[PDB]
């Protein structure tokens, strides 16, 4: 039944997302072993990841369903070993840009990871599958965070050995991906025409429209929430307080994802209400993070925002999967992720980049909260127009 593929994919998504080095990527790169500078990391290394993410997302949503979702997962696994093997023993900006290219490949094939299990289980399980899988990834993340924060604070473990542990983790995920059950088989304009058949499904464009826009803002908030926390209360100890808080925010999000899979509720007649309510919650949390000048209130707002968004995206992925009525699960997921990345890149250029308005982190989260309020109101107004 659904138990074996779900268990194997959950193990893969745990041991692949359980990375102790992820919280300490910036200190590792600009440290005594990697020996880089923040100018080179932010300007010459990090944008390579976004460029590679877009470029390698293109074939992910073009070719994942045709190859039956397994080689792209195995490609993600192999890119996981390559990324961390180069990150362990790579020097200078030239090798770190290759690391970012392979991490872009990894994040692009995450779409295949998400769509594979929908390609393997029957639709009646799509809800449970939607929660568990997503949940475990978030669980992995918080586990990794703890596995970092404990070790660096209790075992005096260096960041290099954190990356060694991360490589050991993602190599186990590669072995688990090797044992995934293989899904069963089955001009330019024609492809687009098929896309027209794929996005004509019921409530799929609306859920995809939320996915394309909400997750761009979610990624922006994830990027700049640490900056907002540092601005709200500048402390040297915040390194041990910020990431730990994120671990609580991720775990809560994990719980929210587990709420979708476990709790049996008809999401067809409750999808719009959940979307509007939890988008209002997202906007209210984001406004709470900025407007209130309390670090604990901002922490609670971020926890609520991440939890609400993870619950909503679990619902979105589930509802897109069941209503798709075509086998092209990764085409829709990949296109949603690509549009989300394009929107996030445009918003990053506009609101925070020096080439744009260069808004400080104080006004940045007011902008993000208003962005999510616009999303909520557009979906709130649509419900009123329907009724
Ligand atoms: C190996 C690796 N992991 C994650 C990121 C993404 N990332 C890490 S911190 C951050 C936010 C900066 O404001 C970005 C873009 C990357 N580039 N390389």
């Amino acid at each position: 039944s659904w138990i074996y593929p779900t268990v194997i994919l959950c193990l893969f998504g745990f041991f692949s997302m359980m990375r102790p080095s992820e919280p300490f990527l910036i200190p590792y790169l600009s440290g005594p072993d990697k020996n880089l500078t923040s100018a080179e990391i932010t300007n010459e290394i990090f944008p390579v990841w976004t460029y590679s993410y877009l470029v390698l997302l293109l074939p992910v949503f073009v070719l994942t369903d045709y190859v039956r979702y397994k080689p792209v997962i195995i490609l993600q696994g192999i890119s996981f070993i390559i990324t961390w093997l180069l990150l362990l023993f790579g020097q200078g900006v030239k090798t770190m840009q290759v690391v970012e290219f392979f991490y872009g490949m990894v994040t692009a094939a995450e779409v295949a990871y998400y769509a594979y299990i929908y390609s393997v289980v029957s639709p009646e399980h799509y809800q449970r599958v939607s929660g568990y899988c997503r949940s475990v990834t978030l669980a992995a993340y918080t586990a990794g965070s703890v596995l970092a924060q404990l070790l660096v604070s209790l075992a005096n473990m260096s960041y290099f050995y954190l990356n060694v542990i991360s490589l050991a983790s993602v190599s186990v995920a590669f072995l688990f991906s090797l044992f995934l059950p293989m899904p069963k088989k089955s001009v330019f304009v024609q492809w687009f025409q098929d896309l027209k058949e794929c996005y004509s499904s019921k409530r799929l464009f609306y859920w995809s429209l939320w996915w394309a826009f909400a997750t761009a803002g979610f990624n922006q908030v994830l990027n700049y929430v640490q900056i907002l926390w540092d601005y709200k209360a500048p402390s040297q100890d915040s390194s041990i307080y910020n990431g730990a808080v994120e671990a609580i925010a991720t775990f809560g999000g994990a719980v929210a994802a587990f709420a979708v899979g476990y709790v049996k509720v008809n999401w067809d007649l409750l999808g719009e209400l959940a979307l509007v309510v939890f988008s209002v919650v997202n906007a209210g949390s984001l406004f709470l993070m900025h407007y209130t000048a309390n670090i604990w209130a901002c922490y609670a707002g971020y926890l609520i925002f991440k939890s609400s968004y993870m619950l909503l995206i679990t619902i979105a992925v589930f509802q897109i999967a069941v209503n798709l009525n075509v086998e092209r699960y990764a085409l829709v997921f990949g296109i949603n992720t690509f549009i989300a990345l394009v929107i996030q890149t445009i918003m990053t250029v506009i609101v925070v980049d020096q080439r744009g308005l260069n808004l400080p982190v104080s006004i940045q989260f007011l902008v993000y909260g208003s962005y999510f309020a616009v999303i909520a109101g557009i979906f709130l107004m649509r419900s009123m127009y329907i009724t």
